[PDB]
């Protein structure tokens, strides 16, 4: 299965998380069919940050959920709000676009 839950930030609140996110409409084949929906993707991944430190995610990768709570279908505000709340434990689940 393509997605893995990665925890970003368990030590290092001084340094940046090391990644940026982006919103785009993702069309996937779901139980509903081909459905295009708001989705968050990795926009930039920065070396030196926790994202690169885990190095398990890539910029092409698509975000599924954060801390156990789905972001697939939420608004960019809602998902960022997750991340701000999950600042002590940012767990993001992504799937690579080029599969795993």
């Amino acid at each position: 299965e393509t997605h893995r839950r990665v925890r970003l930030l368990k030590h290092g609140s001084d340094k940046p998380l090391g990644f940026y996110i982006r919103d785009g409409t993702s069309v996937r084949v779901t139980a509903s069919g081909l459905e295009k929906q708001p989705g968050i993707f990795i926009s930039r991944l920065v070396p030196g940050g926790l994202a690169e430190s885990t190095g398990l995610l890539a910029v092409n990768d698509e975000v599924i959920e954060v801390n156990g709570i789905e972001v697939a279908g939420k608004t960019l505000d809602q998902v960022t709000d997750m991340m701000v709340a999950n600042s002590s434990n940012l767990i993001i689940t992504v799937k690579p676009a080029n599969q795993r």
